[PDB]
């Protein structure tokens, strides 16, 4: 049943950075997969409860979704853009790891991890 409580979003004792790179990945990474038309499961944490999906958090137990990496970005939570990558990679592999492939939401995110790669692949250089 119970959701746990979502990732969070801000720790003062973490060292934070503005970087170019953070910001592009704010800008128009973030900005630009959350306008997706399959981005909606991912923009949220997953509400286990709402989706009768008790097991979801028994096995997921690093969840990560763009809501949650939408705000540590607008409250510069990252030290550089490796560690917010990595945030969306999470979200990708938990995906992956839960459901079947060829089932629908796996079908959305690798459409939405096509598009990341294709995005990333334009960060600028740091700096
Ligand atoms: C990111 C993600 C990863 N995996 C899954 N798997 C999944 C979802 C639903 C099902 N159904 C199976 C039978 N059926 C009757 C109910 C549900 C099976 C597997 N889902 C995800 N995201 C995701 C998928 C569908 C709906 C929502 N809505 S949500 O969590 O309430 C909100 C609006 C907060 C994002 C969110």
């Amino acid at each position: 049943s119970m959701n746990p409580p979502p990732p969070e979003t801000s720790n003062p004792n973490k060292p934070k950075r503005q970087t170019n790179q953070l910001q592009y990945l704010l800008r128009v990474v973030l900005k630009t997969l959350w306008k997706h038309q399959f981005a909606w499961p991912f923009q949220q944490p997953v509400d286990a409860v709402k989706l009768n999906l008790p097991d979801y958090y028994k096995i997921i137990k690093t969840p990560m979704d763009m809501g949650t990496i939408k705000k540590r970005l607008e409250n510069n939570y990252y030290w550089n853009a490796q560690e917010c990558i990595q945030d969306f990679n999470t979200m990708f592999t938990n995906c992956y790891i839960y459901n079947k492939p060829g089932d629908d939401i796996v079908l959305m995110a690798e459409a939405l991890e096509k598009l990341f790669l294709q995005k990333i692949n334009e960060l600028p250089t740091e700096e």
